[PDB]
């Protein structure tokens, strides 16, 4: 059972098929369309279905050409509102059939940003863009938005003829709409089984450049030629997931940078990723959300989690082939240093959560929780601080390499439970059943906090960083003019983020030292996000002033959660901008994506 669901589960029936043909109206920010179902009866005499929907207006259903019943219940919060479908005729076990329905979205829908031409890089076009992930699919379409329920798609969209629309499919072709000669159709098929919160959909003044065999990087034209440099390591990384996880499926990997609100650093839409453009740092250092993305064509797409209870198995393992690809790419080293690094994101969101926090459980309980309120590091880090002990206990990566990849192949185009990994684990390792037996399940799985025992980390790249902050948290005055620009020559770009976050754990510093920290170092001139984000954190914990507008303006002028969520926090945190925080999110909030809204005022206590 799916509790974040109010549709009938897998049980009862299961979607085969959508074809979706819709229309987008840029002036109702609206979707209009149908949505017809091909739905099969896994029981004798089914009757009536559920389907999940939010905010959506019904016009009609349809079966057999002629309209049905159907009852929409109240709406049950973030869930939504259930639409029962009374058939027509009782279908046998196994038996398909159409069920066509009318629709409308509402400009509120949570899935979705409308964006002004203002709001865009070419300020003469609108902008429409989608997330559905985790259950966001019903503020769209009408649909069992349950992960355990994987179908094929096809879809007609009709946008102005000036624009392009793409979606998590391959592309089928664009005809002017033969209704309206103001608008064209972009026709798509996704012909491998995916979970419904893998749709996409993006329309705007897009363009694209190819970038490898199997990969365009699409955006508006202003960003097309520095995206395909950041990305160019794209072909090599599929390369590499092929050989870990088996062959790639799904016929075309392109790349979509999104606009600057864009709420996750990547999103593992099928034949289309979406990538925040705060990736775009210009010198490739952000690539691994490009790994992760990859990774994601095996861990979560073709290998899915049966309920959200369950995501640490999309996402643990991702991270786990993530920092793979990344460590064949760049060492063994390298890999040790991401998964360090990451243990500390790990000891950051416990210490936020609080040790006894049960959202810091390796499988949670969504009964009654938005998922979107639950979303943290915890799923990804314990998750591959989970896969990392188990390879250490195991022999090594080359042998849990293997457990991996038959993994993948055992699972494919299914949705698993922890239980059905934790078992396939055992099976595969049956002549180590006795290590695996030494693990402690129930405090891994089930408890919070940080897990039971930490892995061994190679530590090579780690110590100049970890060796750098310590002489900052230990420094007094007397010691600032020791402190120089030559502190930092042999440090990667990598190596001053991880710098910075092992600083921002001790944060406060004295004002003193943030202050000399600039002068010798010069932070404020680094434009990469994940560095600048954590210099402006450390700045403003450390209660400097003139960090104020540098972290409202980062704060504002990208949306990507990660950064957003925490520099509000913060800027609320210190008295001196509290207020400024506070108008900031009111005035930014009706142009603000929907979930980041949401998420920024839970966070600002801001109605
Ligand atoms: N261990 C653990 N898992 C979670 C968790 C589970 C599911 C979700 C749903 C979600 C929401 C938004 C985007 C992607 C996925 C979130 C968190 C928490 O702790
Ligand atoms: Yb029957
Ligand atoms: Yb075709
Ligand atoms: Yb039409
Ligand atoms: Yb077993």
């Amino acid at each position: 059972v799916d509790t974040c669901s109010l549709a009938s589960p897998a049980s009862v029936c299961r979607t085969k098929h959508l074809h979706l043909r819709c229309s987008v109206d840029f002036t109702r920010r609206t979707l209009t369309g149908t949505a017809a179902l091909t739905v099969q009866s896994q029981e004798d005499n089914l009757r009536s279905l559920v389907l999940d929907t939010k905010d959506l207006t019904i016009e009609k259903v349809v079966i057999n050409g002629q309209e049905v019943k159907y009852a929409l219940g109240e709406r049950q919060s973030y869930k939504g509102s259930p639409m029962e479908i009374s058939l027509p005729i009782a279908l046998s076990k196994n038996q398909e059939i159409v069920i066509e329905i009318s629709f409308e979205t509402s400009p509120k829908s949570s899935a979705l940003q409308w964006l002004t031409p203002e709001q865009t890089s070419g300020k003469e076009h609108p902008y429409l863009f989608s997330q559905c992930q985790a259950i966001h699919c019903r503020a769209i379409l009408p649909c069992q938005d349950t992960p355990s329920v994987k179908l094929t798609y096809t879809a007609e969209v009709s946008v102005p003829k000036e624009l392009v629309a793409l979606m998590s499919a391959i592309r089928d072709g664009e005809t002017p709409d033969p209704e309206d000669p103001s608008r064209k159709i972009y026709k798509f098929i996704q012909k491998v089984p995916i979970p419904c919160y893998l749709i996409a959909l993006v329309v705007g003044a897009l363009e694209s450049r190819q970038i490898g065999p199997r990969t365009l990087v699409w955006s508006e034209k202003e960003q097309v030629e520095k995206s395909a440099y950041e990305f160019s390591e794209t072909e090599s990384m599929l390369k590499i997931a092929e050989d870990l996880g088996g062959p790639y499926v799904w016929g075309q990997y392109d790349l979509l940078v999104l606009p600057p609100s864009f709420p996750y650093g990547g999103m593992e839409n099928p034949c289309l990723t979406f990538v925040t453009p705060t990736l775009l740092a210009g010198d490739k250092s952000l690539s691994n959300v490009i790994a992760h993305e990859i990774s994601h064509s095996w861990t979560g797409n073709l290998v899915t989690n049966k309920t959200w209870d369950h995501f640490w198995l999309n996402e643990g393992h991702t991270v786990y082939l993530e920092r793979h690809i990344c460590g064949r790419l760049f060492g063994e080293k390298f890999r040790h240093f991401n998964a360090l690094g990451g243990w500390g994101e790990l000891q950051n969101s416990v210490k936020t959560f609080g040790e006894t926090h049960p959202f810091t459980k390796l499988v949670v309980d969504l009964t009654d929780i938005d998922p979107d309120v639950a979303y943290s590091s915890v799923p990804y880090e314990k998750g591959f601080a989970l896969l990392f002990y188990l390879e250490q206990l195991l022999g090594g990566p080359e042998i849990f390499l293997g457990f991996l990849k038959a993994y993948v192949e055992k699972f494919s185009y299914k949705s698993i439970t922890t239980d059905d990994w934790k078992d396939f684990l055992y099976s595969y390792f049956k002549d180590k059943v006795d290590v695996l037996n030494q693990v402690d399940w129930n405090a891994w799985l089930y408890s919070p906090g940080l897990p039971p025992i930490k892995p061994n980390y190679d530590m090579t790249l780690t110590n100049a960083c970890i060796a750098l902050s310590q002489r900052w948290i230990t420094a007094k005055e007397d010691d600032l003019n020791s402190f120089n620009a030559t502190d930092l020559k042999d440090l990667s770009s990598h190596q001053l983020n991880e710098f910075l976050a092992q600083t921002l754990q001790r944060a406060p510093l004295p004002l003193g030292h943030i202050k000399r920290m600039q002068e010798v170092y010069n932070f404020n001139a680094i434009n990469n996000s994940e560095i600048r984000f954590r210099w402006l954190r450390l700045c403003i914990q450390s209660k400097w002033e003139d960090a104020i507008p540098l972290a409202l303006k980062m704060a504002t002028e990208q949306g990507r959660m990660k950064f957003t969520r925490p520099l509000f926090k913060d800027l609320a945190a210190f008295d001196k901008s509290h207020d400024q925080a506070v108008r900031t999110y009111q005035e930014h909030k009706a142009s603000m994506h929907p979930v980041t809204a949401m998420l920024v005022g839970k966070d600002l206590k801001v109605d």
